[PDB]
C-alpha cells in the first residue's frame, strides 16, 4: 500500500544518509506535507524509536518539528515528522559558499537558541553540522527560520529529576563530523554542553570564511586524518580564524572552549555578544537572509540550485 501510519501517503524519496531511507509524504486527512523515515526492523543498531522519543520530548520547541507517528509496518519501523526545506549547507552552497556577516549572526543566534532548548531538555546533540539545520518551506510562516533535525547522536547529559551531570570520562569513540567537532571530541573525551557550542563556533567561522583551515588535509587513514584536523584546531588561535572578521566570533569560540566540563553555558550572553556585531556594523537584526535574494529575489530554485544539489 502507498499509505503508512493510517494517514500518510508515501511520495518521492528525498535522501538516505542517516539510518534509513527518507521520503516525502502527505497527510491524507489535511494535505499537510510530512517527512517519513524508514528503519529496517531487523537492524542491530535500533535508533528510530529513540528518535521518536526525543522528538516527543522536545515537542513544542520552536524550530523542532512535530513527530506525528511512530509504528512498525512490514519489515520497517516508521517515523513521520514535519517536512522542512533546504539545509544551511545547501543554502551556503547556493550563495557561493559564503554567508554575509549579518546572515551568520542571524542564523547563529537561532542555532544557539535551538541547542539551548536541546540542553534544557537534558540532552546534548553531539553531531552539530550545517547539514542538520534546515529552513522551512516556501510560503510557510517559518519559511526562513532555522530548524534542527537528526537526533540519532543525542545523549542525556544529566539526570532529568536531579540535574546531576554525567561524569567526565575519556577513551570515547571518535564518532562525529571531523570538520566541525570540538577539540575534546578529537581527544576521546566525553562530550558535554560546551562541545555542542564549540562545534557551533566552528560552523560560524566556516560560514564566514567559506572554509576552515583544517579542510583539505591528507593522511593515509581516516584515523590519522582526524588527528591532523584536531592538531590543526589546537594550533590555530581563534583570532587567526577571525582575521578580517568581527572579533566577537573569536571571543565566542575562545569562551566556549574554556567552559568547564559540567558548566552551564551563558547562552544569552553569547547571543548578545554576536548581536553586538550588528551594532558595530550598523546593521539591523531584521530577518533578511542571504538566500532570500537568490534567483532575482525569488529565493532558492529546485532546478537551478537544488538540481546541482
Ligand atoms: C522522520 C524523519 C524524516 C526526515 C528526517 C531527516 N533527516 N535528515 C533530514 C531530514 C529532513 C527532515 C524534514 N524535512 C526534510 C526535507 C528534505 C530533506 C530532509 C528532511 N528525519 C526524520
Ligand atoms: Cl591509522
Amino acid at each position: 500500500s502507498s499509505v503508512v501510519g493510517l494517514h500518510y501517503k508515501i511520495g518521492k524519496k528525498i535522501g538516505e544518509g542517516s539510518f534509513g531511507v527518507i521520503f516525502e509524504g502527505t497527510n491524507i486527512i489535511n494535505g499537510v506535507p510530512v517527512a517519513i523515515k524508514f528503519e529496517p526492523r531487523k537492524t542491530e543498531a535500533p535508533q528510530l524509536r529513540d528518535e521518536y522519543r526525543t522528538y516527543k520530548h522536545l515537542q513544542g520547541c520552536d524550530g523542532i518539528p512535530n513527530a506525528y507517528y511512530f509504528g512498525q509496518e512490514g519489515l520497517h519501523n516508521i517515523l513521520v515528522i514535519d517536512l522542512l526545506g533546504p539545509s544551511l549547507e545547501d543554502l551556503f552552497d547556493w550563495c557561493g559558499r559564503r554567508f554575509s556577516v549579518k546572515t551568520v549572526v542571524q542564523v547563529a543566534i537561532q542555532m544557539l537558541t535551538l541547542v539551548e532548548e536541546v540542553h534544557r531538555h537534558d540532552l546534548i546533540y553531539r553531531d552539530i553540522k550545517p547539514d542538520n539545520f534546515l529552513i522551512g518551506r516556501r510560503g510557510a510562516t517559518d519559511e526562513n527560520n532555522v530548524h534542527l533535525i537528526d537526533f540519532g547522536m543525542a545523549k542525556q547529559y544529566r539526570d532529568p529529576r536531579t540535574k546531576q551531570h554525567i561524569p567526565y570520562r575519556e577513551k570515547k569513540s571518535l564518532s562525529g563530523t571531523a570538520r566541525y567537532m570540538s577539540i575534546n571530541t578529537h581527544l576521546g573525551r566525553e562530550q558535554s554542553r560546551r562541545d555542542d557550542l564549540e562545534a557551533l563556533g566552528h560552523v560560524f567561522f566556516y560560514f564566514l570564511r567559506g572554509q576552515l583551515p583544517w579542510q583539505g588535509l591528507k593522511a593515509p587513514t581516516n584515523k590519522q586524518k582526524y588527528e591532523k584536523i584536531g592538531d590543526k584546531k589546537r594550533t590555530t588561535p581563534a583570532v587567526t580564524l577571525c582575521d578580517g572578521l568581527p572579533q566577537q566570533f573569536a571571543e565566542y569560540l575562545d569562551s566556549v572552549r574554556s567552559l568547564p566540563f559540567d558548566a552551564e553555558p551563558p547562552y544569552e550572553e553569547y547571543r548578545m555578544l554576536l548581536l553586538s556585531v550588528l551594532d558595530d556594523l550598523g546593521q539591523a537584526c531584521d530577518g533578511d537572509m542571504d538566500w532570500m535574494h537568490l534567483n532575482g529575489g525569488r529565493g532558492w530554485d529546485a532546478t537551478i540550485n537544488k538540481k546541482p544539489n
